[PDB]
Parts: C-alpha cells; structure tokens; sequence
C-alpha cells in the first residue's frame, strides 16, 4: 500500500531474456505454423472465429518496440498463439500437434528462466 513495498525484483533483463526464448522458439522446427500471420484473405473461418490473432513475428515487433509493459504481458500473447492453435485445429493433426508440442516447450523455457 502507500509507503509500504515489498523488496524490488530485478527486471533490468527481462527484454533481454524475453527476446532469447522468442529466439528459441522462433528456430524450433516445429514453429512454421507460428511464423507468420494467418492469411485472413485465404484461410476460411479464422478472422470470423479468432478474435484476437497472433504470431511470433507480430510478438517479435511488439517486443522490438516496447509495447510489452512487463514479462507477463509477454507471456499472454505466446500463450493467446496456443490458445488460438487449439481453438482452429483438431488435436490429431500436423498443426494441433505442433501447438501442443510449442507450448510445452516454452512453458518449461520460462519457468527455468523466471521461477
């Protein structure tokens, strides 16, 4: 409350260290679903359904651009990349597995890099 803080946790390198599992996720194999931006012109549904899209490459301006406020801002949009994934795609197929698969792998990249 007012005048009364709890100890300071360094975040001086949270960019930094948010950017590197953007790399990491960015060159996994299993990323090319995520790259880019879904093509709302040529793929059926996904503007209608998806109310909020997201990719790495609009995560990556975002971030190169100071429009993430903290780490868990961050954090929401890779997840909202799953969340989509999963809402569009049947768990048994190439996509829905890559999801799963990316999801996994960044949920355990950012609890050994922040918790």
């Amino acid at each position: 409350s007012m005048s009364v803080k709890k100890p300071k946790r360094d975040d001086s390198k949270d960019l930094a260290l948010c950017s590197m599992i953007l790399t990491e996720m960015e060159t996994h194999e299993d990323a090319w679903p995520f790259l880019l931006p879904v093509n709302l012109k040529l793929v059926p549904g996904y503007k209608k359904v998806i109310k909020k899209p997201m990719d790495f490459s609009t995560i990556r301006e975002k971030l190169s651009s100071g429009q993430y406020p903290n780490l868990e801002t961050f954090a929401l949009d890779v997840r909202l990349v799953f969340d989509n994934c999963e809402t569009f795609n049947e768990d048994d197929s190439d996509i829905g597995r890559a999801g799963h698969n990316m999801r996994k792998y960044f949920e355990k990249k950012w609890t050994d890099t922040f918790k």
